[PDB]
Formats: C-alpha cells, structure tokens, sequence
C-alpha cells in the first residue's frame, strides 16, 4: 500500500482542507490495498516555513501551497502575485486551463517539485487597525504578507511596508503590534482569528490567493503506473470540486466574520475600486518583461 501523508497549514473546514480530506475519501475508495492517504491539517505534521523542503526530502507526499510561496525554486509562478490581473476566481480559473498554464506545473522539476493541479481559495482583501476607503490609507501601515518579493514590492508601492511571515505567526505579531494590517481571502482571515485585533476589514478583491497542489517527482515516478494513473484522475475530480466550492465557502466565512462583530466591513465605491486599481496595477510593468 502506497501511503500518501497530505500536509497543510490550515483547517478542515476551507476549501484546501475539504479537498484534501476528499482526495483521501475517494483514493480509499477507488483504491483499497492499493493507496492510503493521511491527512495532517494545521501544521500537526509539517508548517509553513520547512514543508516543500520536507516534501523534496520525501518527509511528506503531498501538499496543496500558495503559489505566492515558490520564489526559492522558480520565478515562474509571480504573474499570480500580480494585484488585480483577475477579476475574479472565474478570471483566475480560465487562465489555468491554457496551455502555459498547465505547463507551469512543471516548472520546478529541476528542484524534484511535481505539479498535480491548480487549487483555489478566493481574491484577498485587507484587514487593518483603521478603514482602507482609498489607497492613502494604507500609508505607513505594516501588513504580513507571504513570503512573497512581489507581494513585498505590491505594498511598497503603496507607501506601506510588508512584513513576511508564515500563515501561523500572523496573529502573534498582530497582538504584539509589529503588524496593523494583512491581505487574505475571508476563508483565512476568520481562520487566523485576526478580528480581534482587525477592526476593519475592506472588500478590496486585490488579488487572487491559489494553491499548487504538489508533490515530489521521486515519488510521484515510484507508484505503479495503474494506481498513479488513477490517483490521477482522482486529482482532477477534486480539483473540479474545490474550485467549483471555493467562492462559496468564502462568502459564507464572510459572513460569519462580520456577523461576530469584532471586524466590520468596509465596502468600496466604484471610483474607490478604481483608484485602487490605478494605484496597484503600475506593478505589473515591473514585470512585464520576464512575463
């Protein structure tokens, strides 16, 4: 029997936590004997700073992980990052079925990574100690971000500064006060349980949080050609579940959020949104040439 042990940071109940706990439902079912599947949510098995490395090691068989968080093994993946390139998961879904896109699951075979398929979360928005109407306010405010160059680069242009920092140590610094702000869909901001320290949160949808589920190609090459090729389809039928559920669960953890009353929800006008989008999408020229 084939043990799978499937790695991720965050709780059963999002879209990545659904997925994962599926995959394992349906390999067990399809392939009894053949494939067992254990699933490690929150950490337990391995977080977010030492999980791709650990997977590499075969320490671990799958992941499902941010494609903000790949910049150590490819630069590939950055047009992702890009604030406001999609409008929504919609938009972010019909650019993953072209042809380069596929061909990006691929992109760090030279470091042993196995691309299996495109998972989504939902767009982020910003939480922060004080409203976000129009881009100004964002000045002088630290958020956490994924340890991301672009994501870094996205704030910076806003006259903010961004602090990297694993899903896990967000609240800490929150509470510590060395960050006022983060971005992330409504699935994680509840998840991370920042409201009480995140007075307002502003429906930005400023760019797209999805994940490259993963494994190592060490791995992946070792299964039996019947039982890897069935894995397989098996990926591509969660994967359709997953993106399909996703919005959906977002909405409802907003909902969820706000009804708790310690986060309230500022919404944008269409000139606000606008000006928004004037003040973030100058970054794409800044990499427009490698893209």
């Amino acid at each position: 029997p084939v043990v799978i042990k499937f790695s991720h940071v965050v709780s059963d109940d999002t879209p990545k936590g659904k997925g994962a706990l599926l995959f394992k439902k349906l390999a067990e079912e399809r392939l009894p004997g053949k494939v067992k599947v254990e699933v490690y949510p929150n950490s337990t098995l391995f977080g977010d700073a030492d999980e791709i490395e650990a997977l590499r090691a075969n320490k671990v068989q799958m992941l499902a992980t941010s494609l903000s968080k790949f910049e150590p093994y490819t630069k590939q993946l950055q047009v992702f990052d890009l604030p406001f390139l999609f409008d929504d998961l919609e938009a972010l879904k019909r650019f993953q079925k072209r042809d380069k896109s596929r061909e990006l699951l691929r992109s760090m075979a030279k470091h042993g990574i196995y691309g299996l398929a495109y998972w989504n979360n939902g767009m982020k928005q910003l939480s922060a100690t004080r409203e976000l109407h129009r881009p100004d306010d964002a000045k002088g405010l630290v958020f956490r971000i994924q340890p991301s160059s672009v994501l870094e680069a996205q704030f910076a242009m806003l006259g903010a500064t961004a602090k990297q920092l694993s899903y896990a140590e967000t609240l800490k610094a929150m509470q510590a006060g060395s960050v006022q702000g983060t971005e992330n869909t409504w699935s994680n901001l509840a998840g991370q349980k920042i409201d009480s320290v995140q007075p307002y949160i502003t429906e930005t949808n400023h760019g797209a949080l999805s994940y490259m589920l993963i494994t190592s190609s060490a791995f992946w090459t070792g299964i039996p050609y019947q039982t890897r090729t069935e894995l397989e389809s098996i990926v591509d039928e969660v994967t359709l579940v997953v993106n399909k559920e996703a919005e959906a669960l977002n909405q409802k953890e907003r909902e969820h959020l706000l009804a708790a009353g310690k986060s309230r929800l500022v919404s944008l006008s269409a000139e606000e949104h606008e000006a928004w989008r004037n003040a973030m999408k100058p970054l794409w020229k800044n990499y427009e040439a490698q893209i």
